[PDB]
Formats: C-alpha cells, structure tokens, sequence
C-alpha cells in the first residue's frame, strides 16, 4: 500500500545498488526497513508502478517483504524489510571461515523455498543470483529484486549480447533465444548454489561473458566446490540440463535438498 513519507525516518546510508541509493530507517517508529529510492532514468515508471501493485501482494517468510511504496513523489521510494546482514554475496565473502555445510545447505534450502512460492505463483524472477538475495539479522537467506529486470531502458542490461547481462547465470534458451522460463530461474538457481558452497566466488571467473556462453553451449558445467558433497553438487548439476524440461521443478529440488538436510545427520 502507498506510505505518506511523513510515517517514514531515515537514519542511516546503506549505500547505492543497483537501482539507486538505498537507506535504513523506520516506518512508524517500530518497523526497521530499508527505502530505496529508484535511479531516475532508470525504470519505466508507469508500466513499473503498475506492476508494482502485483509484486505487493507477493509474501513467502523466505521473500524479501515489499511493505508499499511511495510513487506519488519522484524518486519512487520502495520501503522494504530491512536485511542486516546485506546481500549473500557479501555475508558469504565476509565470513568464509564462519559457515559449516549445514548453514550453506540451509541457505540453500531457504533461496529453494522462496522460489518454489514464486514458481506456484508463476511469477519468474529472470536474475536469481547471489548478488540479489540478502540476509537478516537471524543468519536467514531471503530472495529479492524479483521481476526488476522487467522493467530496465538501459539495454545493456536488457539484450542477449548487452555489456551488463548476467551471462553467467543464464540458460542456454535465455542466451539463444531469450525464452525465459521457471527452469531458466532453475539453471539461476543452480548457478547460485554454486556460488553459496564456493563462499561467493565468481561462476567462471576468469572467462569472458561470450566465452562463458560458448563454453555453456559445448557442455561445460561448473566444477564442483571444495565444500559441496557429491549429493549436493548432483542437485546442483541436475539445475543444468541442456533441455529445459529435464530440469527438476523448484519443488522436487527442494525435496532432493531435504533428503540431503536429513542424510546429514
Ligand atoms: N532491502 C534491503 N535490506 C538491506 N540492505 C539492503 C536492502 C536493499 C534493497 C532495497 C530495495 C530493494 O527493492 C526491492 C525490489 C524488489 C524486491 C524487493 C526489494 C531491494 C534491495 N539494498 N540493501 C543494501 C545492500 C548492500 C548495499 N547497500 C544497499
């Protein structure tokens, strides 16, 4: 719902992302949240403030909670659950030495949960990587910047071929024909298991974007992290088949990674 930025208070710098500078703060005194403001030029507004009402009724405990925004002022403000723990990326950089196998299989296990809710919602999220999932204060993975991408002019982020698209989480249908799909949210999704059991290391880091897609398109798989069991990187590589369809359903994955959670013990 729409928030009168009179019942808002902004209190600290968290820092320019993405889409604009983001602030911590309180709504109504008793909510932490983080307010971003949207980069002007940026979105297109009117088609992004129309979806906006439809990304709102969206909730799942592993989601990242869009509490309203604030449209009727430019920056649009967007006042959301406050992660303080920030992105994966960094609390996965930050505390490599921290994490045993059972916390990174439950961060699996949350990112799964979340986006088996967006899956039955047949909502694609179209840029699941670390960079775009972040952590609150209780250690808890949660998704975030679903659908964003949907509504970005710069088209260097936009195209195939763009200077700034996430080559290395892409399907192969999303590279050759820009067919995006839950199961291109899955073969994400395996990317960014990857990346949770590397500690937040680069998917073929040392591999150019076109480079990457080729070596993609021969076949190449990622290797399997120094971390990751045979199980889990059987879950993981399952995330990458070349045909969409004989990708496993976020919900079968989530199970398969139950099995494991319980097969450690
Ligand atoms: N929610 C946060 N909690 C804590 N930290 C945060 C955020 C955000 C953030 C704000 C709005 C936002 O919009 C959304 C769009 C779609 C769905 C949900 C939200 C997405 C993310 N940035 N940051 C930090 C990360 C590190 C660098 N500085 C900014």
């Amino acid at each position: 719902m729409e928030i009168d930025p009179k019942d808002l208070t902004f209190l600290k710098e968290l820092g320019t992302g993405q889409f604009g500078v983001v602030k911590y703060g309180k709504w109504r005194g008793q909510y932490d949240v983080a307010i971003r403001m949207i980069r002007e030029g940026s979105m297109s507004e009117d088609e992004f403030i129309e979806e906006a009402k439809v990304m709102m009724n969206l909730s799942h405990e592993k989601l990242v909670q869009l509490y309203g925004v604030c449209t009727k002022q430019r920056p649009i403000f967007i006042i959301t659950e406050y992660m303080a723990n920030g992105c994966l990326l960094n609390y996965l950089r930050e505390m490599r030495h921290r994490f045993q196998t059972q916390q990174l299989l439950e961060m699996c296990k949350d990112v799964c949960e979340a986006m088996e809710y967006l899956e039955s919602k047949q909502f694609l999220h179209r840029d699941l990587a670390a960079r775009n999932c972040l952590v609150n204060d209780q250690g808890v993975v949660k998704v975030s910047d679903f659908g964003m991408t949907r509504y970005v002019l710069d088209d260097e982020y936009t195209s195939s071929t763009g200077s700034k698209f996430p080559v290395k989480w892409a399907s192969p249908e999303v590279l050759m024909y820009s067919k995006f799909s839950s199961k291109s949210d899955i073969w994400a999704f395996g990317v960014l298991m990857w990346e949770i059991y590397s500690l937040g290391k680069m998917p073929y880091e040392r591999f150019t974007n076109s480079e990457t897609a080729e070596h993609i398109a021969q076949g190449l798989r990622l290797p399997r992290p120094h971390l990751a069991s045979e199980r889990v990187y059987t879950i993981m590589y399952s995330c990458w088949h070349e045909k969409a369809d004989e990708r496993p359903s976020f919900k079968i994955l989530l199970s398969n990674i139950l099995d494991v959670m319980d097969e450690e013990s």
